[PDB]
């Protein structure tokens, strides 16, 4: 049955694992999604979709994490679909910054509920992985967003158009 | 209602760039899967597993792509899930290369399908931009893996783990 | 009497390359006006006047290409009239991009028709220079502009001023 | 109504100037047609090709020059049709020679009436002009062209062809 | 049939084959032309180094083929290669005349094979033979005509001047 | 007549490097057919293949120095047909360096009744060329061909399969 290598891992971490990957390649398609939008005619704000296009792969190197780390603790990687996102059409900067700052809120619940379970587990190196790879990223990103919100209402978002545009001449590079 | 952008664009050909979109998806996700298997330590062919990673990024590539061309003509992305691979094991490196072929050939079959599409609905611009970015690299990724196919034979796989083990040091960087 | 290097080249095609090398020039002499105009001490929009001298030239190069594919086929410039611009006088950017756009859409159907032209006529090197040299640039010209447009609409034109000095100084090269 | 900036610029000036414009680009337009001539498979000449392809490049410059002027001034630049040149076909390196001889001295004299003109309407700045930018270049163009009219009756043209074919090799570059 | 093989008919497998012996053919061809430049009486060395250059760049457009027919599946049969028309190519003009016919009729044959690929549907086809010969045809036809002028502008066959300066200013 | 640089060459060696041209060629045309039939991707053994491409220049190589020859002396280069390979199909690794043997042996025995003939006819020079050019490079090929047969008969060919995969890794490089 077991791995050569399986050791203090429990079954409940490793199905964890298995859940955290999916939402990580969620995330990961969801961002990509607002890339495809802020790249449309007639949306036009190529620094923005950049700039999403770039979390997409953040998030999608999070889950190959996952995977490299479920292989070495001799769990074994099961795939489930990735979700379409919720939206097809994003409105705008700060309706889709809104969004990415939910989405990061979820994706950070979901990782302290892993290092609760990892630590009910008594499993220090799930916890240790957790608080070295992710806690400090999402706390990171959630603050950057959180900061660019922000700026958009400063802005005079939804409403004023030359707001939009300087937020992405000026806030991302 | 029509985008500003939109020339010589048939509907029908839009939704099959969203097809072809979902297709590469699909595929970058079984060689994802692929890759975690044989990172397994009880599969452990690192080479192998390195194979099947870079193959899904450049199948990622593949969908940015079409990504990029629905907005350049003026069509609108529409996303749908991204389906599980066919399996949660590929056996060895045999099995998972005859996959590999299958896979590369269906996706292939789509492409020549598309050409087929867009040449009757007389659009020269997606008939190159499938014979420049997709077509060649197909027949290349194919060629390549009979190749390997017939090398993984003649070194007496599945049976023979010598084989095996040599083909991991030899025909993969 | 038929030139020593024609072969599978139809008059019909060779008549069109000229007309479609006439266009070229065209288009090449509006965005000399439009040039022209940004640089007038009353207009002053000099980021924009660049834009479109380097799309003066841009077009003009389109032209020579023809010429020469004209002579490697054995085919035979004619030249005629180059037709002056539609405008004078050209309103604003706003104004500007759209007439751009519409004049890009125009140059695009008609190498659209050659490219039809060419395919009945069985001349798959036509087709082929087509596609390499002047399809994909073409729809990333329009692309581009289109891109423009939205942004200059966004900004408040053609009634808001400052929009206007922010597009010339962030949006354009 | 009269653009703020302009200054002792009488309006006769403003034209001759449009119309002046309007010949360097005639003038570019004639060298195309000899470049392309020269280039073709019976022709093949391929250094007096590119000499000719260079001086259409220049007279476009002069146009530009011409562009900037009017606006510096304050004048406002207007524009024709450009003209088809005399010829579809010119005969040989001798008979194209003499024709650019007698289109540079063409050019010469509408440099010489807007002169005088300018001198008449006692506007300095715009004699200096053309004293520093062009009036010199073309002493120089039609020199030069002068001296390669020579050479080539020289070497026995329009009948000897050897001596047509070292021209090319030697007098120009 | 080939675990590689997929939309390849038949006959382009066949095309390809016969295209190949022609590349094969042209190659010998200009090296035929090589050794008369080269003759110690005819003795025009850079119009010779332009032919040999030239029966090395035809049969790497042989070596593309067999590559090819390798990545469709499809398999290499080779033929005869059939030896030259004439042993002695009379003058670098008849030499470039004979050259220009043999470039069209590569040319036709590959325009033919564009079209049977066309009719049974094969892009990749299509799109190896125009991105890798057609285009490469067209210019060395071109350039071919282009030296045929001069040599005619340069009193060919008769003048002999004339030709010793073809081989020193028009060829590298 | 006689060629004005012909001096002691008897015209039955002329005939004999003709004839030794054509079987230059001959071979070169065999090692072609090894390449493709190793680049077969049900063979795919591309080490070996490219060993009997480089092969193949080699003898084209050979071929042409004897029209150089030729030429040096005074005779006149005759070609004739290359006759294709004897088989279209070369079985394997060591069935095919075996066919390789008898060819290079067969061009030596053909090098050496050259040698003999040019001895006869008392021609030092031709028999100085074949020496420095020809025999001794004929004897290296061979020796390094029947090496190589020996460690293909080793790995255990025709039947051993990992035997031919690690010959193509380690014998060739
Ligand atoms: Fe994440
Ligand atoms: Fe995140
Ligand atoms: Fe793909
Ligand atoms: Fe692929
Ligand atoms: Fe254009
Ligand atoms: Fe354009
Ligand atoms: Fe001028
Ligand atoms: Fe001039
Ligand atoms: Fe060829
Ligand atoms: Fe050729
Ligand atoms: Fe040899
Ligand atoms: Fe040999």
């Amino acid at each position: 049955m077991v791995s050569q290598v399986r050791q203090n891992y429990h079954s409940d971490c490793e199905a964890a694992v298995n859940r955290m990957l999916n939402l990580e390649l969620y995330a990961s398609y969801t961002y990509s999604s607002m890339y495809a939008f802020f790249d449309r005619d007639d949306v036009a704000l190529h620094n923005v979709a950049e700039f999403f296009k770039e979390h997409s792969h953040e998030e999608r190197e999070h889950a190959e994490k996952f995977m490299k780390y479920q292989n070495k603790r001799g769990g074994r990687v099961v795939l489930q679909d990735i979700k379409k996102p919720e939206r097809d059409e994003w409105g705008n900067t700060l309706e889709a910054m809104q969004a990415a700052l939910q989405l990061e809120k979820t994706v950070n619940q979901a990782l302290l509920d892993l290092h609760k379970l990892a630590t009910d587990k008594v499993d220090p190196h799930l916890c240790d992985f957790l608080e070295s790879e992710y806690l400090e990223e999402q706390v990171k990103d959630i603050k950057r967003i959180g900061d660019f919100i922000t700026n958009l209402k400063r802005l005079g978002l939804p409403e004023n158009g030359m707001g939009e545009y300087l937020f992405d001449k000026h806030s991302v590079k």
